[PDB]
């Protein structure tokens, strides 16, 4: 067992290190299973040269809407759930992170299927604030996801290695994926499904 | 499908932007239905030429109340919900936003008919803080709404346009409403109406 | 009715101000009902001639504890709750206010009666953090109220009044309270009474 | 009784302090029970020579897992419960505190008995954030408990007296613990048990 983290507080990742550089978002999300849950992911990478501090992700669904009354919202914007009720959108930020959304009841993708996803008019608007903890200033990171860029039935390809009691980071692996058996089910049928 | 949000995290708003200038919130707030709840809503700006970081929106009811013991608090204030709870209070605010406060049995807004609301003394007061991206610093910006300046049975008229591959704000519209057939009910009137 | 605030966001309070100077807590807290719950209150001073933005009131209990492992505590602290729930400890702070902590069973006065309050080994620290606008800085004040500093059945004197189209401080008054009737059984005591 | 907190918010703490030096962590952590519930601790020291504003404590766990499915996440991090529902993970950190999670349901501690514990590979990160009150800067520091450094049935010895109206903290006692009485079950089989 080789520490992450050491006693004083240091990290130990990126041998040779330091800790203007800008941070990187996947170029995909992608949807699976974990653990019996359809969840949609994406992938933050760190700075390799400062902490974040109060490093925390939120993600914002983008869609045209009609309310039952025939209000049009164009671009309507609902906040997607990343772990704000546990404190889990508070990253500890110091190699890349994937970020999940559990697509449940209270999900905007709770009813879309595999088959329905590609006919789907939306954008996914994920943002990562923080503090640049040498810089002093606080910091905005932005990208986004629309439809075609969303994999269903796909992983992220792991990029940390331990070499030399310091974990390592292929950042040629940062934007890949990979297939999975994957139901192609929404999640509101698979759990319809399930409950008999 | 032209995206609001670059992966890059440019936004796709204002062509020719640059991202002290003020924000400015509307007029007005309205009362009316969106999805079969009884909403206010009033409208928030965007700075056209700054983000804004860790931006949130709360307000307060300022209303004088006495207590069933007798105590007067003059100017009490109490906390209307405007997404507190699902972190849709925090804003990712790039073009002007419609911020909605349901009137559910926790508003203070339950009880309050058309005919009643003129009777009403009382006074919303809308706080947006953040941090202006360029500036460094925190900011808030206030406004308030008067009873007389809460419109029944209204709508917000639409500002937002696609124009060249380049979201567009026609501020022409940024305060205009419109009328749009509502019921006279108090949302408690409504909900015990509807309930049998 | 005149306005508390201006459509512009400027406050209608402590005409001639230009909105280093300190913080004013109130002298004492008072415990009383209001609208059938016992409170614990205490009051906050607003600054004369800046804005706080981002303004939080908390307060931690100070008192020794041992488990009933027999571990004891000394000046164990728990967070007492004064509207960490609803938003209501997010202050808007341009007049004085009373922080009200409403004695339910999750509060650790819930057991505590009149004659028991004298007894009590404990304290009151109340923090408010915030920026002060002008400045640029975070700030945070403190205070403290031992248990003689705790008034069973009192109000504070209201400080607020309208002269001129401006609210009106008299700080003379600040600190001021005055008795009212007041039951002399414990929360606790007062809900097992009431449900019968 | 002799207060921590004076009215005017100096703190009774450190004889002849001045409220850069660097935050410790205790160099280990300690399980056992507290009012029959089985809690993991640790203890956090606060700054000599400054107060820390909105100072907040989280800790992850660090540990390698697979999903049912099969994915392998190394280092999969998840957010440690130390008081983020009550807000009594905001500190009022000016003599040194010792921070309790408890292994309830929820824990990731919850089916780990002490034969258990030390054949786990995980760790335990600390961060403590907040705002240092002269330097004006947002700080952040960091440990680590690996499995070797958690004690199964200790408690912590206490580190605060009253010295002269001062309470004076003996930083040679700071790291220090003893064994207690502790079951041997999981927080899990406790509860079971406890159930019949
Ligand atoms: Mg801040």
């Amino acid at each position: 067992i080789q520490r992450y983290v050491r006693k004083d507080g240091k990290c130990n990742v990126h041998h040779g290190n330091v800790r203007a550089e800008t941070l990187v978002f996947s170029t995909h999300a992608v949807i699976s299973m974990r653990d019996g849950k359809l969840c949609l992911m994406f992938r933050v990478g760190d700075l390799r040269n400062s902490h974040i501090v109060e490093a925390s992700i939120r993600a914002k669904l983008i869609k045209s809407k009609q309310t039952s009354e025939g209000e049009f919202i164009p671009l309507n914007q609902t906040d997607i759930n990343v772990g704000y009720y546990t404190g889990d959108d508070r990253l500890f930020l110091v190699s890349p992170l994937i970020i999940s959304h559990e697509i449940n009841q209270q999900s905007p993708f709770w009813e879309i299927s595999k088959a329905q996803l590609p006919k789907e008019e939306l954008e996914i608007v994920v943002i990562l604030e923080g503090m640049v903890e040498a810089t002093g200033m606080t910091c905005q990171a932005r990208s986004s996801y629309i439809t075609s860029e969303i994999l269903w039935g796909y992983r992220f390809t792991p990029v940390l290695t331990l070499e030399d009691g310091f974990y390592e980071v292929d950042y040629n692996s940062f934007h890949e994926t990979y297939e999975t058996s994957t139901p192609s089910l929404s999640a509101k049928e698979l759990a319809e499904l399930a409950n008999r």
